[PDB]
């Protein structure tokens, strides 16, 4: 019943990440999380499941404060799609060309929202 998160594929094999909640539940923390890892939100649009964000990575100092390590993502702006499975919904970024990520930074991604989510709770 905590906001738990895990590491993923999507049905293509991509990476994406699976957080404990139902779609709106999701859509309605997400910007406070965001905020905590150094994700602004530009836009965003519930019928699209999107939103548009630009990154700037935390300092060390604040990346201790936050509880997570820096998942090496690349400063700049990326698309998060978020998606409605019941109880659960998924997060996928991806950059401007359409790549998603790495796993491996996905993976990374995996204490990142643990620790905003936790900041929030």
């Amino acid at each position: 019943t905590t906001m738990d998160v895990q590491s993923a594929a999507d049905d293509t094999g991509l990476p994406m990440l699976v957080v404990r909640g139902p779609f709106n539940v999701v859509w309605q923390r997400l910007p406070a999380a965001l905020e905590k890892v150094g994700m602004k939100v530009t836009d965003s649009t519930r019928s699209q499941g999107n939103m548009a964000v630009t990154y700037k990575p935390l300092s060390d100092s604040d990346w201790q404060e936050l509880g997570a390590s820096d998942p090496g993502l690349a400063s700049g702006d990326y698309k998060l799609q978020v998606g409605d499975l019941d109880n659960r919904s998924s997060l996928q970024f991806i950059d401007p060309k359409g790549h998603t990520l790495t796993q491996s930074q996905n993976d990374a991604l995996v204490a990142v929202f643990q620790a905003a989510f936790s900041k929030l709770e």
